């Protein structure tokens, strides 16, 4: 019953750590969304991956948004898409916030990088990207969360805390403050400096190891498991063709995979079975 | 160096066993080509499963060979796609001969059912005999490549008709044009492709789905002169448990910790979209 | 303003007659509202054609549905969708009905002919008009049933008795056809149906009949079928012979719209304004 | 012979070329049997068509398939109006590969900014880069790229379209097609005695069309293209048409003036399909 784009609303605005799981196609935004995730985050790299090409707007913003409405078409919690930077101007970024509510999608992710192709957007551009963004959004709840590439290109704490606030005062409802680094330190630097104008977002690939509770007392508001999914896919993937391959049969495959019934209980075909009997004359 | 649609074709006459894998997308289709595979089999299941839809009409036509472009654009062995009745009448069929030959996809495989399901013991009945082999006759009179590959799946044996209505269907649609026959059985053995080998006294190439009677020692098919193998859906259901994994895993634990050594790096998928190739241009092509 | 589907719902139960005008494309459907048409028909030959194939679902549904994405984004009045049998079976209908409702169309129009003389059979089609009243999520969004028995050469007695089965059904609306150069077909429906539910007509072949009548006979709307689509194929066949003959502009420049006209209907002007806010100065 | 072939010899060829714009597959159809030999697939046209402007506001996915249908409705060449490639030159090549397999014979990109930040050009070293990228990326030689200069528009002087089209030609365009919003053929008549024949020029006569078509043939001019005029006409046609059916509620005063169904028929191909329902259906 409530809306998508207001269940993403209430977990950033929420005052505890929330948790979202990449998934990069309808089967694993299902699969995520049956785990118990309460939503779900369109990673780009997952997304341009799968389709076999490269993170680097290669797959027009339309090819993307067609995976994620099929992703939104399987599951009933919110999606939070990598837009990039929103695949063009101010007005490619907001034609793009207009097709993905349509789609049911529940907020975009936008980042202050140059587009196409350590120099980043002008502050005041990006700005007026959020504010285009945030004006023509007909669903009031429709997230737009800006991520700050300050610390990524090599500037410091200073350009990260003026591009946040920039951001958050142009409206973006979150703020995701990403580093490449080993450790939190970026990220911990930047808590102690934000003053919780806002909820923050963090991406913990590279500084996995640290605690999660670490995350609750810095104040964050919500952790991103970026990319595992699609990781965890291609190991099985890998593993599999090399097994039959090598094998020419399915003798050492069959077992340690999913049965063909429970791929049907995913495309929820008892459904059209039910269906069928109601719909299909005697 | 060889197009696609006449690797397809030269597995399909060849004497030897040929076998092609199951991938349902891009990235799936280029980690087959590297696993050494000599072709990719573009299965209806699962492709409509990634979609997140139902095996049965509900993904368009074209919206299957959008993503069947994505994986002949991300490999070099052909892909077989499996293209159900071939959506519609012989109309919509050699429509969509012409969009997969355009799209770099090597052959079609067509089944004698019956589109759409209308109807809700008893045999099932399939399509007319002489109309499914006028529209394998009508792609063949269609396609621009003349190694592109109808190959006509006979139903006969899954819909409840034996030995009998599937040779006269494959003999049919063999003389109607088709470049093989694949001849598929709900067994759990492997007696109804016995059976149907020992009548069809090799009168063409056939190409089978050992999926439900996996046990079946693979030199037996290579006894009774079968052409190609086709292991339909594997990839996919190693993906569906290894997301179901990761994904249980990382919402129990709350953090990355247990996964991070059990799946590969992100420079493992940079290497797979071919990162390095795009590094290597833009050196060559931007200022 | 109010949602496109009510538009629609309230033109068909209206007692008014109403009028739906042909469009095939974003620009199209931009100059049908400019007009001041309170709808708009979503013709099949007119997209098919436009397209530059059959009016025999060569293009996909998808591919339908993306070209009426783009007028349901460039208009304000309820776009009736020819989602012709609605593309396979009631599985493939109750889908392409999910999508349009996402889309903004208002309701999609679909016929009882075997896909892809002999019709559908009456129950099944009568279940598929059930399926997409019982999974649509907008109750204003419009199915409508189109009875082809007049046309398949049946009589009044098929008309009839498929128009009830597929209102009983639930359709809300009957749109009767009929290939005569008279309204001899639908007076003599009107007559037998009782007014059992909205009645939709399309005077194509029988459009020398004065449209009152129509009123007259209580025909709740009347689809004014391909006409925009006829109109711009033969501006853009005497345009081509002039310039491809006379190897000049000279003779079309004063007899085709200026190429402000077109920025008008881009709504440039809009852009321009919106580029002065957010691009910084 | 190939239509990619058939182009780049209208292009290299010693009279005066002409190519009529279309912008979806019934208007190309109709260039066609008019006799043009070549098409002009309008960007202004294709986005109108659509009812979006012509800013990008269509991914360039969704630009192809429209030149698919038109593609598919024609044997006669089409020349794409490509803006600036959609991206940069990576974006690009992905454009050409596709348009390839899509049957198109060439590609027109111009020098200038992408995407709109706002006259500064396109760095005239980056779209000779581009233009080489997109050259050396062709799996068909005959595939044209014409080099679309506007030095002239953007208020730049001869000595900049000559410097750009220089260099536009030594990395490998096909032609050039210097354009000009003067009323007259100044600008034209200016590149075209500088130049000095090093390449086939095209232009875009649309605001000088008064200029008599011989004095093209005289400068050298390699090709015309008539721009936009089919789109303006079907325009005209269906403002007209709608409004004579909504003030009388009637088809009387139109019927007689517009084409019938059965030549809507003939150019779908109708009898074709009738033909192979013929043979192919029991
Ligand atoms: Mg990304
Ligand atoms: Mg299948
Ligand atoms: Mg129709
Ligand atoms: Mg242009």
């Amino acid at each position: 019953k409530v809306k998508k784009t207001t269940q993403l609303k209430q977990m950033l605005n929420s005052k505890d750590l929330e948790f979202i799981m990449e998934a990069h196609n309808g089967l694993s935004a299902r699969i995520v969304q049956e785990a118990g995730f309460k939503g779900i985050w369109g990673s780009g790299l997952s997304v341009s991956a799968q389709l076999g090409v490269r993170d680097s707007n290669e797959a027009s913003w339309t090819q993307v948004v067609e995976v994620l409405e099929f992703m939104s078409d399987a599951s009933d919690v919110p999606i939070l898409l990598d837009a990039d930077t929103g695949y063009g101007n101010f007005n490619n970024a907001r034609r793009l916030v207009r097709k993905l509510e349509d789609r049911g999608v529940a907020g975009a992710c936008l980042e202050d990088k140059l587009f196409p192709k350590q120099p980043l957007a002008d502050i005041e551009e990006f700005a007026l990207k959020i504010k285009a963004c945030k004006d023509s959004q007909t669903d009031p709840d429709f997230c737009i969360v800006a991520r700050v590439e300050a610390f990524i290109a090599g500037w410091g704490l200073d350009e990260a805390l003026k591009r946040a606030e920039a951001y958050r005062n142009a409206g973006a409802d979150a703020i995701l403050m990403h580093s490449k680094k080993a450790d939190p330190s970026d990220i911990e630097a930047f808590m102690k400096a934000w003053n919780n104008q806002g909820p923050v977002v963090i991406v913990p690939t590279k500084y996995y190891k640290t605690p999660t509770d670490h995350f609750r007392d810095m104040g964050v508001s919500m952790v991103i498991w970026a990319n595992h999914n699609l990781r965890a896919s291609v190991s099985a993937i890998q593993q599999t063709t090399k097994q039959i391959y090598d094998d020419q049969s399915l003798v050492n495959v069959e077992d340690k995979i999913v049965s063909v019934k429970e791929i049907f209980r995913l495309q929820r075909d008892d459904e059209l079975v039910q269906a069928e009997d109601k719909y299909l004359p005697k």
